[PDB]
């Protein structure tokens, strides 16, 4: 996408379009730089949003035409083109597989199956000349398509790679596929050279090996493609709906109209009726409206949009009429910002890949030299005839068997678990993370999180909720709860502050608990603005004095023994409380508690049994944190500790060698994440979670953590198995068909068979690394 909209003009390459636009640009204002457009392909003049953009510039380009018909321009730039490009990649590899299969399969078929039932095998044996038959010729002819045409990638893979050295997969693939066919050419040349020469040849090896390697490559890339668009859900909140509320000079009204994102630039106002999808990243000017959204968190946020509030684009209005002006472009659109994260999802670097490539530099030259030694062994042995010669297979002698066991090693070479398995597993892990709502921004984090048995936690929406919920009214003198809600609302109706707003939240809460409007709401009399001890008010004719015991003494309200009882109850768990005196007589208290993130019973009391130890170092006061620890599990607790203390303690704990992680969201909580090995964020309300972080989660429910860590460990399960499998199947079966051993104990294995022996250990590896797909969260 570009800020110079790529608009192709009406009239199929008609220059007068450009001439008229040039005249208009000389006429109209607002352009940053009026420059040539004939040299460019579209309107390539310099401009930017806000001062100009969709509305004004579309109007100008349209009006460039002779009135009333206009050069109708809306927008033309890649809306979402990754899908098409990746689908073309899939089609390319699909086409390569299709061609490579069609020629290869008959080639394998000819000298494998036909001799068994051979009414046609004699036709193959029908000699063209002195030992050069029809079958051999046709098989040779149908071999250039395989390596000389289709497999050229391998060559271009190796061409520069071996030009200086240090090798890779390409080297072994190239040598193994080339040697068999190239020696097969020589053997058939010597076959045609005489009439007493013996047959046997090897073409099927190369075709089969190339086909299977290409199939593996196809599976790898298609899995990359599938997991790449598995981000899906994240950016598909794409709104095209819009409105234009044309206003007069005083902004009263001119005309409301339905439009699209065609003309949406900044300073564009939209009316959002209920149900209608919100336009691209607007902000409310005036109007109170309930609207729900869920963008950087997964547990949803309902907000009563006041006259001025961030109404995120692509969301759902519940109820209300609001004027929504566009004031954001580019990255400030949350969709775009988290698309920089799906772009960051395309950014990763496996640390295990380092060890993989280090192994790759020890394997290939060593295996080549070990294979080479075999030919010298058999050759020196056969030249100086110092061993018996009566088990030599018929129609053969020295130069056959020597080079045959020589070639029989570069076809049994196993590595496909060093080139395919690890990238595939790493990518599928990220795909599953995105599936469950995790953005693992780097394989480094995935590898690091494998070995952790202790984590850090924090308040402020990581183990808590927002403003605390009122939980306990003791009702000293009998006043109905809903009547208390009405009285509290009437008293709070003046001087609205977040704690008083929380009192009104308790009001509302008990209202949905009861159901239905009650009595009447009376605005406060004798109102005194003082939240230091509680405000003075008169509601329903009753002197509602909401305020602590200090206020009860201030306004001379009777004190009962239940006052001291509830004081003791408050000091038990450090609720933070306030007294409500109706008619200047205390009618119960209004105790408030801050709810935690309430799944700890299932989550933290049980992941510890799975093998972690909860370390809770946090900012809230000593009493609050010790009570939180007293609620459920968690061991050592360090309260009254500012984010700095979290930083030092985590530093020493990681230095001791436990790789302790932290779970916490907030600007102040950020350095703790930065200094720590890996981070982990439930919800992305803080911007630093979108910034440098490791295991950013879509939702805010901490259950994800379980689903996170096990998954990582589970990944490093399968990978290790593959590193065993090779270090299994590779060296206990390679020396079988590697010569050197065989002058003591016989029994054959033919060179062609290893072609379908590397094959099995080149697909099952991918199957093991792909079975990561089927997975479920434990609890």
């Amino acid at each position: 996408d570009v800020n110079k909209v790529h608009l192709k003009l009406e009239g199929v390459s008609s220059p007068e379009d450009i001439k008229l636009i040039q005249s208009r640009l000389e006429s109209v204002e607002g352009v940053n730089n009026v420059e040539c457009d004939t040299a460019g392909q579209t309107i390539i003049v310099a401009y930017d949003p806000d001062v100009t953009g969709p509305r004004l510039l579309i109007q100008c380009i349209q009006d460039a035409a002779q009135p009333p018909k206009y050069f109708n321009a809306s927008l033309y730039s890649p809306p979402k083109q990754r899908e098409a490009e990746r689908h073309h990649e899939i089609r390319n590899y699909r086409n390569q597989f299709l061609w490579s299969c069609l020629f290869s399969v008959p080639v394998f078929m000819f000298s494998m199956v036909l001799p068994m039932i051979s009414p046609f095998g004699d036709w193959l044996f029908y000699k063209v000349c002195n030992n050069m038959t029809i079958g051999m010729l046709l098989r040779w002819l149908l071999c250039s398509p395989v390596q000389f045409i289709i497999g050229w990638r391998f060559y271009v893979g190796a061409y520069h790679a071996l030009k200086r050295g240090y090798s890779n997969m390409d080297v072994l693939v190239a040598l193994g596929t080339n040697a068999a066919y190239f020696y097969s050419v020589y053997i058939v040349l010597k076959a045609l050279t005489s009439e007493s020469f013996e047959g046997q040849d090897f073409f099927e090896t190369s075709a089969m090996l190339i086909s299977f390697i290409l199939l593996g490559k196809y599976l790898e890339v298609v899995a990359k493609g599938k997991t790449s668009d598995a981000l899906s859900k994240l950016t598909e909140l794409a709104p095209e709906t819009a409105c234009l509320l044309t206003l007069d000079k005083d902004g009263n009204a001119i005309s409301e109209t339905e439009i699209s994102t065609q003309l949406l630039q900044r300073n564009d106002v939209i009316k959002i009726v209920p149900g209608e999808k919100v336009p691209v990243d607007g902000v409310v000017i005036k109007g109170q409206s309930h609207v729900n959204e869920s963008m950087i968190t997964g547990e949803a946020r309902p907000i009563a949009k006041k006259p001025g509030d961030k109404v995120i684009g692509g969301t759902v209005n519940d109820n209300g009429c609001i004027i929504v002006k566009v004031t954001h472009v580019g990255s400030e659109t949350a969709l775009s910002q988290i698309v920089q994260l799906v772009e960051a999802a395309q950014l990763a670097r496996a640390p295990v890949q380092k060890l993989a490539d280090r192994i790759s530099r020890f394997f290939v030259p060593t295996v080549v030299v070990a294979a080479f030694l075999t030919w010298l062994g058999w050759f020196v042995a056969g030249q100086f005839d110092i061993y018996p010669r009566e088990w030599i297979p018929k129609a053969m002698d020295s130069f056959e068997l020597a080079l045959q066991f020589g070639i029989s090693v570069l076809v049994v070479a196993c590595p496909c678990a060093l080139g395919l398995a690890t990238p595939t597993a790493v990518m599928v892990a990220t795909g599953k993370g995105a599936s469950q709502g995790v953005l693992i921004k780097g394989g480094n984090a995935l590898e690091k999180a494998h070995k952790v048995k202790a984590i850090i936690f924090d308040k402020t929406g990581t183990l808590t909720v927002g403003k605390p919920s009122v939980v306990q009214t003791k009702v000293f003198s009998k006043i109905p709860l809903l009547e208390l809600c009405d009285l509290a609302a009437g008293a709070e109706a003046n001087s609205e502050h977040p704690l008083s707003k929380a009192i009104v939240e308790y009001t509302k809460k008990l209202r949905e608990q009861y159901g239905s409007h009650s009595d009447h709401i009376m605005e406060s009399k004798d109102f005194e603005v003082h939240p230091g001890a509680g405000v003075s008010a008169n509601v329903e004719g009753k002197l509602v004095l909401v305020g602590n015991k200090r206020l009860m003494q201030e306004f001379e309200v009777p004190i009962s023994s239940e006052v001291e009882g509830h004081m003791s109850e408050t000091e038990e768990l450090a609720r933070t409380c306030v007294l409500v005196a109706i008619d200047r007589t205390i009618c119960g208290a209004l105790s408030v508690s801050d709810p935690l993130k309430p799944e700890a019973g299932r989550a933290i009391s049980y992941l510890s049994s799975m093998g972690i130890s909860s370390i809770m170092v946090t900012g809230d006061n000593w009493a609050t944190a010790k009570s939180i620890a007293k609620e459920v599990g968690i061991g050592t607790v360090f309260a009254e500790i500012d984010p700095v203390g979290k930083a030092e303690k985590i530093k020493d704990l990681q230095m001791k060698g436990l790789t302790v992680a932290m779970v916490g969201d907030g600007i102040n909580d950020s350095p703790a994440l930065a200094a720590a090995d890996v981070g982990l964020a439930i919800g992305a309300g803080t911007d630093v979670a979108i910034e440098a972080a490791d295991i950013v989660l879509m939702r805010s429910s901490l259950e994800d953590v379980i689903t996170a860590i096990d998954l990582s460990r589970k990944t490093l399960s399968r990978i290790r198995l593959n590193y065993v499998w090779a270090l299994g199947y590779n060296v206990l079966g390679m020396p079988v068909a590697a010569g050197v051993l065989f002058p003591f104990t016989g029994i054959r294995l033919p060179p062609w068979l290893a072609g379908a022996c590397m094959a099995a250990s080149s697909v099952s590896v991918v199957c093991s690394s792909l079975l990561l797909q089927l997975y479920k969260k434990p609890l």
